[PDB]
């Protein structure tokens, strides 16, 4: 009765202490390598790796490549590959099918951010997807070392 | 009533598990680019930047550039300016008035730890100031290059 | 009561959206220097240091280097080993008593995963222990440097 008011109180007491313990620690996680849009988090290993071991690492990690589907997060991708001065490699790829992009579950894009004239298949060896510092996106050989990004 | 308080048990056993995954996983946090003091946290990006863009990079993570308030507060700065053998930049400059440092909110400082004959505006023009390895602060050129440290 | 009933109704929803967001972030967190197993968290600093210095950082940072006590957790600080291509030192040594080798607690090692014909003491001077690539363990002079990874 008495009793459980008190230990009511002292539980609310616990857990706004700890909404402003984890609120102040997000920010602190986030800088200088991460970047939260929506209910989706980009951080950057901070290095490059060809596309194979980025997707890897990424997995590893349980998350997967930077997949911006939306203008918005793909404003908040550049602002890491802007900070790093470090095209980035994107899930995406026409690797299955050429000339047809598609995100690692299969699907088509929902979004796209191309530069004029891209994706070319230039060499015609180009199945992958990378972000310059003006956000553009462009088809890339995948053998090529870019920065990594990782969503969670 | 009864249904109650196993509820309040149940919820707070939570609470508690909670608290020390927290508790782990802000440790692992700041090793090894940041230092906690009190209820401030200082980290490290672990590069160089002119002031104004260390400012801005700070700002826009949800913190402020480093703004040790007492010598626990700078000693704990003192460290990461030790392991990164890079002086950093701290949040106050005397740009408005020559001669009176002040914190980005205007307010005079409330603690101080300048070496030897500083601040002396050396050129005539050094309105930022640094902290070094040693603990000790020198006004600065805001246009050098320092080590970027955030408060949050 | 019905106001207590609705108090602890709250809780549980601010406890919710607390365990979603920080499931989110411990794998944020762990990109890409950590890894997780069991209740143990390994972390590496990224660059190497002798002994001593290794030793002294993760103490500091309130844990202890890593000393995997099982074969799930050396192949765990395995999987970070690799991803760095570094070996790292181990907390482990035989300082007190040659042949002898201890936790920094004192305590005898309850698990170890010795390259064939390791430890040997070579040159009658190794008294820590590294961990290769391949997961291996070796003893080595303490005057060396190694990659620095503390378990918190
Ligand atoms: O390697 C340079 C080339 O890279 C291609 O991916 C691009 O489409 C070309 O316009 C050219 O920039
Ligand atoms: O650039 C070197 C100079 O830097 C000034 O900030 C300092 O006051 C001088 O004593 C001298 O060290
Ligand atoms: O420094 C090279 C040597 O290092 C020792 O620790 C090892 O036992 C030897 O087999 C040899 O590899
Ligand atoms: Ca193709
Ligand atoms: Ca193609
Ligand atoms: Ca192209
Ligand atoms: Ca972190
Ligand atoms: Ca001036
Ligand atoms: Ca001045
Ligand atoms: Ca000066
Ligand atoms: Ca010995
Ligand atoms: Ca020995
Ligand atoms: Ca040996």
């Amino acid at each position: 009765v008495a009793s459980l008011r008190q230990q009511v109180e002292a539980l609310q007491g616990q857990v706004q202490h700890l909404q402003a313990a984890f609120s102040q620690y997000k920010k602190v996680e986030l800088f200088p390598n991460g970047q939260s849009v929506g209910e989706k988090i980009f951080k950057t290993a901070g290095f490059v790796k060809p596309f194979t071991e980025a997707q890897l690492l990424c997995t590893q990690a349980g998350g997967q490549l930077a997949s911006p589907r939306s203008a918005a997060e793909n404003a908040a991708l550049q602002q890491l590959v802007v900070a790093k001065n470090e095209a980035a490699f994107l899930s995406m790829t026409d690797s299955k099918t050429e000339g047809k992009f598609t995100y690692p579950t299969g699907e088509s894009l929902v979004y796209s951010n191309w530069a004029p004239g891209e994706p070319n298949d230039d060499g015609g060896s180009e199945d992958c997807v990378e972000i310059f510092t003006n956000g553009k996106w462009n088809d890339r050989a995948c053998g090529e070392k870019r920065l990594v990004v990782c969503e969670f």
